């Protein structure tokens, strides 16, 4: 049941979910098969719980696939994160991939940075320090 979502995620976003992930505040969350109207309102729904949010929405096999990097106001466990997302999106935890982001990957940092600059993502809050430091420029 995890492999199937990983496969769909790579087909949809163009990269392995494992390229981005390694209680805590920072979590990478992929929610599968979400209702379009619900997904469109995710930004507003999750805002009261975070300090930072990076959100993308793309269609997949099952419906809308939400990919978001979140920094919560309060530290949370994987289970607590899933419960909160399920309440907001009406999707069970079995249709989610939730794992802490990689914090020492220049590739992962670059991914969030670039997609963040792009209008394809909905970003709010203060950008995490690790993304800024690891992003290579020149």
């Amino acid at each position: 049941k995890q492999g199937a979502m990983l496969a769909v995620f790579k087909d949809t976003y163009g990269l392995s979910f494992t390229d981005l992930v390694r209680t805590c505040t920072d979590w990478v969350t992929a929610i599968f098969g979400v209702n379009p109207t619900i997904a469109e309102g995710f930004k507003t729904l999750i805002q009261p719980f975070i300090l930072y949010a990076h959100i993308q929405c793309l269609d997949c096999k099952w419906g809308v696939l939400i990919l978001a990097l979140l920094r919560y106001k309060c530290g949370k466990s994987r289970l607590t994160v899933a419960k909160g997302l399920s309440t907001l999106l009406h999707v069970p935890e079995t249709c989610m991939l939730i794992q802490p982001p990689k914090l020492r990957s220049s590739v992962a940092a670059l991914y969030w940075y670039r997609t963040g600059i792009s209008n394809i993502s909905e970003v709010m809050g203060d950008t995490p320090e690790w993304i800024q430091r690891l992003t290579i420029i020149q």
